[PDB]
């Protein structure tokens, strides 16, 4: 099947649930860098890398990653949108 199994930030960036806010941003970053327009000459990279920062600035600040910590991927992301009410 596909090769992009995406979902929780957590998985976009790879780290852990309770990785340091150090080891959060050195992840992403290298991401980031494997996923920049600057670099990456693909089209699809722009697009990705569109996943990659929002994950991170969630798990960037404090009460950002706390949140998406205590509520969690689909429960966090429930505001004004299509959301995934899948029971699971």
């Amino acid at each position: 099947g596909s090769s992009g199994s995406s979902g929780s930030y957590y998985d976009i960036l790879g780290v852990p649930k309770s990785a340091s806010e150090r080891q959060i941003k050195k992840a992403f970053h290298k991401l980031a860098m494997k996923y920049h327009p600057d670099k990456n000459k693909s089209p699809d990279a722009e697009a990705k890398f569109r996943e990659i920062a929002e994950a991170y600035e969630t798990l960037s600040d404090a009460n950002r990653r706390k949140e998406y910590d205590t509520l969690g991927h689909s429960a966090f992301t429930s505001g004004k949108g299509q959301s995934g009410p899948s029971s699971g």
